[PDB]
C-alpha cells in the first residue's frame, strides 16, 4: 500500500524468524527479482530440488508419451511410507499428494539416457542427474538454486520451457493448490533426505485475475517436528504482505 519496503523485508523476515528456521523468499515481478526473508545467503547455493523436480519429470513423460494425463498408476499392493499413497493415481493426483512412486515409476519408463538428455536441453540447475534414473531429484547429484527455481517457475508460468505449449498446459493444471480472492496460487513443494534439518521448498507462481503471474520460491529448513504446512503458510504470508495476493 504505502507500506515502506523496510517494513515489508521485516515483516517477511519476522515470518521466518517465528518458524525458528532459516530460510529465503525469492519473488520475480517482470524480469525484477527480489530476496526476503531471514536468511537471504540462500539465495544462490544449490541444493537437490527433491519433489519440485515432479514438475519437470511429468514435462517430460507427457512430452515423450510415457503416460497420459488420464491414465491411472496402479497401486502395486506395497506398503507405502504414507497411506494416502497406497492408492491408484494420474500424475495430477500425484502431484497433489505428491506421490513419490509414481514419479519413480514415470522416471524409469522415461529412461535415464532420456532423461539425462532432456534436462541438458531444459538446463535444469546443475543438469546432472548420475546414474540411477530413479532419486537423483531426491539424494543428488542433481542440485538447483533458489534462484534458478523461480525462473523454472517464471518459465514455465509464461510457457517459455521447450516443451509443446499443450504439454505445459496439462503440467500446470496439476499444480493449482489454492483460490483467494480470485488469484490463484500454483505450486509444488519439495522435502529433502536426511537426519534433521532437510531443505523445504515451495515453488510456484500465483495467477492474478488480471492475467498477471508472479512467481516465487521459497527455500528453507525443515526442523525437527516442523510440519509441512509451514512452507506454505510462510508463502501465503509473504505474498500477502505484498499485496501480491
Ligand atoms: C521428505 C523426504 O525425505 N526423504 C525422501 C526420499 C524418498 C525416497 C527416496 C529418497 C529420499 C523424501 C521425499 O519423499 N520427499 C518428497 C519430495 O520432496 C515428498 N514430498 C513430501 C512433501 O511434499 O511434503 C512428502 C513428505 C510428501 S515426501
Amino acid at each position: 500500500m504505502h507500506i515502506s519496503s523496510q517494513q515489508h523485508e521485516k515483516a517477511i523476515k519476522s515470518y521466518f524468524d517465528e518458524a525458528q528456521t532459516q530460510g529465503v523468499i525469492i519473488i520475480k515481478e517482470g524480469k525484477n527479482l527480489s530476496t526476503y526473508g531471514n536468511a537471504l545467503a540462500r539465495a544462490n547455493k544449490e541444493y537437490v530440488p527433491a519433489s519440485t523436480f515432479d514438475m519437470l519429470n511429468a514435462l517430460i513423460g507427457l512430452e515423450n508419451h510415457k503416460a497420459t494425463t488420464n491414465e491411472i498408476f496402479k497401486w502395486d499392493g506395497k506398503k507405502r511410507t504414507y497411506p494416502m499413497w497406497e492408492k491408484d493415481m494420474t500424475l495430477g493426483e500425484a502431484m497433489a499428494l505428491s506421490a513419490v512412486p509414481v514419479y519413480q515409476e514415470l522416471a524409469r519408463r522415461t529412461g535415464l539416457e532420456l532423461m539425462q538428455k532432456e534436462v541438458k536441453r531444459v538446463n535444469f540447475g546443475n543438469t546432472n542427474i548420475g546414474t540411477q534414473v530413479d532419486n537423483f531429484w531426491l539424494v543428488g547429484p542433481l542440485k538447483i538454486t533458489p534462484v534458478q527455481e523461480v525462473n523454472f517457475a517464471d518459465d514455465l508460468a509464461h510457457n517459455r520451457l521447450p516443451f509443446k505449449l499443450e504439454t505445459q498446459e496439462e503440467v500446470k493444471k496439476m499444480l493449482l493448490i489454492k483460490e483467494v480472492n480470485g488469484s490463484k496460487i500454483y505450486a509444488k513443494s519439495g522435502w529433502g533426505m536426511g537426519v534433521t534439518p532437510q531443505v523445504g521448498w515451495l515453488t510456484g507462481w500465483v495467477e492474478q485475475a488480471n492475467g498477471k503471474k508472479i512467481p516465487f520460491s521459497l527455500n528453507l529448513e525443515m526442523k525437527e517436528g516442523m510440519s509441512g504446512s509451514i512452507r506454505n503458510e510462510i508463502t501465503y504470508k509473504s505474498l500477502e504482505n505484498l499485496g501480491i495476493i
